[PDB]
């Protein structure tokens, strides 16, 4: 309501395939202190007819304290479930949904609230809208089921000065720790991101010919097991900026020429929802 910007409401979008287990759509925006509620839907339709069916329809209820959910199909709503809304009026919000083959797993603020199985066909979703009392300020579809340890190469000029690789994942409940490594093309470790829960800390490090190198630590660990993080690795000229859920977490003077990064690899106790190039 305040600066149309992208993602103005009433939003709608057409997906590009059907929603498949695996995937998520994150969807961020920011509340007045006079919104009543607003709603994110997961809906069939041919491109204009809109309706037909509705396999998640989340209500986030600002007067009733609640997040409903609840499915249409056949003209019929069936019966609604819910569970407390956290959220005050004002203040921004963070929903993401991720399908699987007997439910859609909803969290809110990047924690696990809801298991949600599937009424109708989740391959009947098309599209998707968000609609409300709410600025959105961001949406992103799309991931998979990203095995870990995970390992793959990294676009044409991959990690250079300038870009940044955008992580979405879960630390797992009983995990000790887990890593990221950005690599270059002879297999050095240009950095080594790895948060260690029974040390309290983040460890960064390089690997060149095969040598660990001083490593750095502190800066208390902003993560938690069990729950959703946004990791930001920002290649800057002298360094890389380490986000972690928006906020800088550390900067890392760069050990070995940045330019021509070209690998990933992640592994220990991690659950990866999301991997893309900004
Ligand atoms: C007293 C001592 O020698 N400490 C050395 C430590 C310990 O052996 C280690 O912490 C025991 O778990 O190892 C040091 O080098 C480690 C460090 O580079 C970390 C950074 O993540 O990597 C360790 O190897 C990891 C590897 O990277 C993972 O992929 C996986 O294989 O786990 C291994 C460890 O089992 C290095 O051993 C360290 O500083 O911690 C060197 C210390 O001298």
């Amino acid at each position: 309501m305040a600066t149309e910007t992208n993602y103005p409401v009433p939003y709608r979008s057409k997906l590009t395939e059907p929603f498949e287990p695996g995937q998520t759509l994150i969807i961020k925006g920011k509340t007045a202190e006079d919104s009543v509620r607003f709603t994110i839907n997961l809906h069939n339709t041919s491109a204009d007819f809109s309706g037909n069916d509705v396999p998640l329809h989340i209500s986030v209820r600002f007067d009733e304290g609640k997040i409903v959910f609840n499915t249409f199909s056949k003209g019929e709503w069936g019966k609604e479930e819910r569970k407390s809304n956290p959220y005050k009026k004002g203040d921004d919000i963070d929903i993401r949904i991720r399908a699987h083959d007997s439910k859609f797993s909803i969290s809110v603020d990047q924690k696990e609230v809801k298991e949600y199985e599937h009424r109708v066909p989740l391959s009947s979703v098309t599209h998707f809208s968000v609609d409300g009392d709410i600025l959105i300020t961001y949406i992103h579809w799309g991931g998979k089921y990203y095995p870990v340890p995970y390992e793959s190469g990294l676009a044409g000029d991959g990690l250079a000065p300038g870009k940044s690789l955008l992580i979405f994942a879960t630390p797992e409940k009983k995990g000790k720790r887990f890593h990221i490594n950005l690599l270059k093309k002879n297999g050095d470790i240009a950095l080594h991101f790895n948060p260690r829960f029974d040390e309290k800390a983040i460890v960064r490090n390089s690997l060149i010919s095969g040598e660990w190198g001083n490593e750095e630590r502190e800066g208390k660990n902003p993560l938690e097991k069990g729950i959703g993080c946004d990791l930001e690795f920002r290649n800057e000229e002298y360094a890389f900026q380490i986000y972690v859920d928006g906020e800088r977490f550390a900067t890392y003077a760069h050990r070995l020429d940045p330019h021509d990064i070209n690998g990933l690899q992640i592994g220990g106790d991690v659950e990866v929802t999301g991997i893309q190039m900004v």
